Formats: structure tokens, sequence, C-alpha cells
């Protein structure tokens, strides 16, 4: 999951997680990581909300910039998602993302990219560093909890994002709700039934990290 939409309005996204209980810059059609897409969640004094958190985890001591947090991992609870399953889970709303198909073998193949959609918004798992008080950089960014056993909807070498219904949704943003019940819940993701895609016939990058020139 290198690039994501979010296109609808943000209180649709209110709307679905969290119905009835209401809380701009336009929307974003081509979301990549290292900038601050819209997210939901309960990070600050058990409160609902809606802000723009940093996409593009650096752990402190590596040169690492995770944008996707492998299932396993954290099922696992391995490093570095083991700090944050108990107090960083939050949701990242989309009207769905993007996989790029290679067209062939050898180095720079030819990638053609596909947008990935449901029915209505999606609300991604993730999980951040960021609290209350903290900067808005890398060292507190988020990665979208991927399901890399499947690999990509349409690309076998992309990691799809787990998807939660808006029931399960709530119970992963909830902080009363224990780590165990988080790992069980993240392998409720919507099955692949429930999207359609298409090639994008546009210009929105040459691969999953080639912003279009």
């Amino acid at each position: 999951c290198g690039r994501i939409a979010q296109k609808s309005a943000p209180e649709d996204y209110v709307e679905i997680l969290w119905p009835n209980a209401r809380l701009v810059a336009g929307p974003r059609y081509n979301i990549p990581p290292g900038t601050r897409p819209l997210t939901m969640h309960r990070l600050v004094d058990q409160a609902e909300a809606l802000a723009r958190l940093p996409w593009g985890y650096k752990p402190h001591g590596s040169s690492f910039f995770m944008i996707n947090a492998k299932l396993e991992t954290i099922e696992r609870h391995g490093w570095p998602w083991k700090l944050m399953i108990g107090t960083g889970r939050i949701l990242v709303p989309a009207d769905g993302w993007y996989e790029w198909k290679a067209l062939d073998s050898g180095p720079k193949p030819a990638k053609q990219p596909y947008y990935i959609h449901g029915d209505a918004p999606l609300l991604f798992a993730g999980l951040s560093a960021w609290r209350r008080g903290a900067e808005l950089d890398e060292a507190h960014g988020f990665a979208i909890v991927t399901n890399d056993a499947l690999g990509g909807m349409v690309d076998v070498h992309d990691r799809r994002p787990v998807a939660l219904p808006p029931e399960l949704a709530r119970e992963w943003v909830d902080p009363a709700t224990p780590v165990a019940r988080a790992k069980e819940i993240l392998r409720a993701g919507l099955p692949e039934t429930a999207f359609s895609w298409y090639p994008v016939r546009q210009e929105v990058g040459s691969s999953k990290y080639q912003l279009p020139d």
C-alpha cells in the first residue's frame, strides 16, 4: 500500500465510523507516504477525533521509513509495532488505494497502475507513534497495517491494507480494548470480494515508490 485516495468529504468518514456524532483543504486522489493524510483516532484523552497525521514511521535508531506494518509481526508481537499496538491504534480513511502491476521483468519494468476500491469509504487499520505534545515528524509517523501473506489486491508483490468493518473499526480505536483483542480484530479485514478495480489511464506514477513527474 504505497498510495491511497481520500476524495470523500471528511464528514462522510466520521459518519461511517461514528454514526450520528459530528466533530478543509480539498480532496486528494493521489496520496503518498510523507504527507499528512486524514486519520481518525482516540489517542489523546480517549477523545474521538479527525486529524492529519504524518504517514511514514522512522524509528529513532534506524534509517527505515516504514509505511506498512506487517500483520504477522503485529501478531507475533514483534518490533517495532509491539510498542504501538497498545496505545497507538488509529484508522486511516480511504476511498481506495493504488497498486502497480509489473508488465514485464528486467530492470525498471513498465508498470500499469490500478485503482482499487469498495462501495463506500474504507477504514484502514493503522499504528502511529504520535502522541499529544509530540511533533508531527517521521519520528512520530504511522504505518498502514497490511496483510502481506495475501500480497496486493492486483500486484502480488504489494501488500494489501487491512480494511475493517465500522463495528470492528470502533473497537480498534477504543483505548479500552486490550491488545489481545486488537490482534484478533486485525485478521477480520474485509475480503477481496468486496472490492473492484480498474487500470488508471492518467499519470499517477511509474511505481509504488515513484511520484508522478
